C-alpha cells in the first residue's frame, strides 16, 4: 500500500572522470564494476555540465541539487567574498568544531554557504527524515555538499591523523561505527606493499610511456614512474599522500561499507541515500594527466573495488533492492606537454602585473582585489576611495585582456546575454555568474590551454572538461543506452522522480525519463 521505493539509492562521483575512462579502457576492466553498469543498466552517452567554469565543489552540488552557481551559491571551491573583502573556501565554518580531530582547518566545515537544498534534503523532507543519510568523501566539500543541510552524518578525510572525522554541524561526537573503522587504520594497511600497476606495466598500451616530461612527481620519489616503493614510510609523514594513490578509493569505499552497516543503511523499507566520491582519480589527475599509466591504473584498481562494492550491496540489502547512479563532477584535459608531444592546440593561460598597468593609467593600486575561476573582481573599496567607475576600469580591463593569446572570449558579466557568443557557452556562462560572489568579468580560453605546468586541470566549457559519465543500475532502472543530449542538471530531478518526491527547491533540469522503467 506505500510509495514503490528502493531500499537505499547510492550517489558515487567520479571526480574527474571523463566519459571517455570508459571506453579507453574497456578490454582490461572486469566484469563487476564499470561493465557492470553498462550491462545491467542505462548509460547516457552525451551528458554535458551546464554552467562555467567546470571547477572543484560546484559539480557535486550541481548533480545533488539539480542547479547552477547563479542559483545555488556553490560559485567555485573558492570565491571572492567582496563584503568579506577576502577570498572564502566553499564549506569553511567558523561556528562548528571538529569532531574526532583537533585541527580547525580539517573539521570546521559546513554546508551553510549552500543556497539550495538536495535531493537529499528532499528525501529527508518526504519521509519527514527517518531517512539514513550519508556522504563520504576524503575531501570535505565532496561529502558535505551531496549530503546536503540536514544528513545523518557526512565524514571527510583528516590529513593530519588518517582518520574520518566530521563536525559539530552535525554530531557532537564521532558515532561509534566511525571510531571502530578509524582503529582498523585502514589507511596503513592498504600502501603497506607501495604502489605497484595492478596489470604488468608492459600492457598499459593505452597510456603513454611511464617516463615523461609532463608528469609530477609523488612522494620523495623524483621520476614519475613505477614503482613507488617509498609509499609507507611517506605515508606515515603526510596521511595525505594516500589522497593521490588508487588506495584512497580503497579507502573511501570501505568506509562507505562501514556506513552502511553502521548506519543499517538499506534494511528496512525507509529509503535510505548514500553520498560517495572517489577523490583520488582526481589528485591522481591533476598530477599526472589522463594518458599517464598512473591514472589508467587509478581505474583499473577503481573497477575491481566497485566490483566489490556492489557485491556488497547485494549481500547487505538485496540486488535490485537499490539503485545507483555514477556520474563525474568534471573532466580534464589533457596535459599541455602531451598535447604539444602530439601537435595538439595548447597552451598555457595576473594580478600584479594588470595592477601595475591600471596604476599606470587610472591613479590607484590594487584595483583588481582578485582573479581565481577565470574572473576578474575589482576592488569595489579602491574604486569609491578612489573615485572611479566600474564600467571604465572593466572596459580597460576586457580590452587588454582580448590581445592575450589564450583567450577566446572575454565578457563583462553584466553583459552576458547580449554579448557576441555561441551556445552553448552563453548559456553556461549565465548558469555559472552569481552576482554575489562571482566576478566582474567572465573569461573563455582557446581549447587545450590550461592554468601547475605538470599533470592537467579543469574549468572549461570544452566537452574534454563539460561532457561526464552517467549511468544507473538497478531499481527502477532499465538496461540501454542513449546518445540524446542531457545536462549535469538532470541527475537529481531523474532521481526525485523515480523515488516520488519533491524536486530539489533550485533545481532548473528535468528527468531523464529514457532510464525510468
Ligand atoms: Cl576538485
Ligand atoms: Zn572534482
Ligand atoms: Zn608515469
Ligand atoms: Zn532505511
Ligand atoms: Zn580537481
Amino acid at each position: 500500500n506505500a510509495v514503490p521505493r528502493p531500499k537505499l539509492v547510492v550517489g558515487l562521483v567520479v571526480d574527474q572522470m571523463r566519459w571517455d575512462y570508459l571506453y579507453r579502457y574497456y578490454s582490461k576492466y572486469g566484469e563487476g564494476g564499470f561493465k557492470r553498469m553498462l550491462n545491467t543498466g542505462y548509460s547516457l552517452n552525451n551528458v554535458h555540465i551546464d554552467y562555467v567554469p567546470t571547477v572543484s565543489a560546484i559539480g557535486h552540488t550541481s548533480i545533488f541539487t539539480g542547479s547552477v552557481p547563479s542559483i545555488h551559491g556553490i560559485a567555485g571551491a573558492d570565491w571572492y567574498d567582496k563584503e568579506l573583502g577576502k577570498s572564502v573556501y566553499c564549506t569553511s565554518d567558523e561556528t562548528v568544531q571538529p569532531v574526532g580531530t583537533t585541527s580547525n582547518s580539517v573539521g570546521q566545515h559546513s554546508p551553510r554557504n549552500l543556497w539550495s537544498t538536495t535531493v537529499t534534503d528532499q528525501l529527508g523532507l518526504a519521509t519527514n527524515f527517518t531517512s539514513k543519510v550519508v556522504g563520504v568523501s576524503l575531501a570535505d566539500a565532496a561529502s558535505i555538499l551531496p549530503a546536503g543541510h540536514n544528513p545523518t552524518g557526512a565524514f571527510w578525510f583528516d590529513d593530519t591523523t588518517g582518520k574520518f572525522i566530521t563536525s559539530t554541524y552535525y554530531t557532537k561526537e564521532l558515532p561509534k561505527w566511525v571510531n571502530d573503522f578509524n582503529n582498523k587504520n585502514v589507511p596503513a594497511q592498504l600502501v603497506a606493499n607501495g604502489w605497484n600497476t595492478l596489470l604488468p606495466i608492459n600492457q598499459y598500451t593505452e597510456s603513454s610511456e611511464d617516463n615523461v616530461e609532463w608528469e609530477g612527481l609523488l612522494g620523495s620519489k623524483k621520476t614519475p614512474t613505477f614503482p613507488y616503493t617509498d609509499l609507507a614510510k611517506d605515508y606515515e609523514a603526510k596521511k595525505g599522500l594516500i589522497r593521490t594513490t588508487p588506495f584512497g578509493n580503497t579507502l573511501t569505499l570501505q568506509m562507505a561499507d562501514a556506513a552502511i552497516d553502521g548506519n543499517q543503511m538499506g534494511v528496512d523499507d525507509i529509503t535510505d541515500f548514500l553520498t560517495v566520491n572517489l577523490a583520488s582519480t582526481d589528485y591522481v589527475g591533476h598530477n599526472f594527466g589522463p594518458n599517464s599509466i598512473e591514472v589508467e591504473d587509478t581505474y583499473l584498481r577503481l573497477d575491481r573495488d566497485l566490483a566489490d562494492f556492489f557485491n556488497n550491496l547485494d549481500k547487505k540489502v538485496g540486488k535490485g533492492n537499490y539503485l545507483v547512479f555514477l556520474s563525474a563532477d568534471h573532466g580534464a584535459a589533457h596535459s599541455v606537454g602531451f598535447m604539444q608531444a602530439h601537435k595538439m592546440p595548447t597552451g598555457f593561460f595576473m594580478k600584479k602585473e594588470m595592477n601595475a598597468k591600471l596604476k599606470q593609467k587610472f591613479g590607484a593600486d590594487n584595483i583588481i582585489a582578485a582573479a581565481m575561476n577565470y574572473q576578474v573582481y575589482f576592488d569595489r573599496k579602491v574604486l569609491a576611495d578612489s573615485k572611479l567607475e566600474l564600467d571604465d576600469v572593466r572596459d580597460y580591463v576586457m580590452t587588454e585582456l582580448k590581445k592575450e593569446p589564450s583567450v577566446l572570449y572575454v565578457l563583462s558579466t553584466d553583459e552576458i546575454w547580449e554579448s557576441s557568443i555561441p551556445e552553448p557557452i552563453k548559456s553556461r556562462v549565465i548558469n555559472g555568474y552569481n552576482w554575489k560572489r562571482s566576478g566582474d568579468i567572465q573569461i573563455i580560453s582557446k581549447d587545450g590551454y590550461l592554468s601547475s605546468k605538470k599533470g592537467t586541470t579543469h574549468s572549461v566549457w570544452n566537452s574534454y572538461d563539460s561532457h561526464i559519465p552517467l549511468l544507473f543500475m538497478g531499481w527502477g532502472i532499465k538496461q540501454g543506452e542513449s546518445n540524446q543530449p542531457y545536462h549535469m542538471t538532470d541527475i537529481a530531478p531523474t532521481v526525485s522522480s523515480l523515488l516520488k518526491i519533491q524536486f530539489p527547491s533550485g533545481a532548473v533540469g528535468k528527468p531523464i525519463t529514457e532510464v525510468i522503467g
